[PDB]
């Protein structure tokens, strides 16, 4: 599985991920090793949302994650 | 800008889903805002607001957290 984000040149200069959010971005195995924990604890959408507010992701930062793990959910 | 972050279990997500637009504010703060700002330059009653969202199928814990948000959100 991969997916491909899709922020601006905007978002990476302004709106930057915190570490951990560009190493998921960035690297494919990263972002199923760590969807495939967040899985398995059976976290809630909402308790995922309010930890990417706390860590001062944009919402369209929030929205493409959220996407982003749907479609890992299906794939 | 005002936001919210709700608390919804996985149980409430698959079994007690929210009408579109109620899901819609749940997950886009802009969105949420405008439907405040709307009910509140209206004056609308919070008894009026809980009899629509029972009639839309709203369990008590939605109830109480829009409620909850739009206290928070008069505030800020």
């Amino acid at each position: 599985f991969t997916y491909t984000f899709n922020f601006s040149l905007w978002d990476d200069l302004f709106n930057s991920l915190p570490e951990q959010f560009q190493r998921m971005r960035k690297e494919p195995w990263y972002l199923r090793r760590i969807f495939r924990s967040w899985r398995s604890g059976m976290g809630t959408s909402d308790e995922a949302v309010a930890y990417m507010r706390s860590q001062g992701l944009s919402q369209k930062a929030i929205d493409q994650f959220e996407d982003a793990y749907i479609k890992y959910r299906a794939h």
